[PDB]
């Protein structure tokens, strides 16, 4: 059922915004600030920017026909992260501690 997969998709996203998860995913929480120092580049790299906002808002305008929609734009998220960052950086460590986190409820639903 696609309605009983959405309410699950926004129960999953409001774990990945709880205080138990907070010191990996707040990089994900907001759109990246591409105005600030360091992020000038962001754009050309970065085609399709996604965040756990533009997700909650998404979800609640019924953007997502089903799990697997809601499920592209949070690896669209992990993968913008994994693509612009060099693999040592620190927001890649955290991007996939919160991955692990979305993938185990994404495949026990
Ligand atoms: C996903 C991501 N978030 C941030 C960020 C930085 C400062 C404050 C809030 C978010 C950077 C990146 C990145 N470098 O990819």
């Amino acid at each position: 059922s696609h309605m009983e997969q959405l309410k699950c998709c926004s129960g999953i996203l409001k774990e990945m915004f709880a205080k138990k998860h907070a010191a990996y995913a707040w990089p994900f929480y907001k759109p990246v600030d591409v105005e600030a120092l360091g992020l000038h580049d962001y754009c050309d790299i970065i085609k399709h920017p996604m965040d756990m906002s533009t997700i909650k808002s998404k979800l609640e305008a019924r953007e997502y026909r089903d799990a697997q929609e809601f499920g592209a734009d949070v690896r669209l998220m992990f993968s913008n992260c994994y693509k612009y960052n060099p693999p040592d950086h620190e927001v890649v460590a955290m991007a996939r501690k919160l991955q692990d986190v979305f993938e185990m409820r994404f495949a026990k639903m």
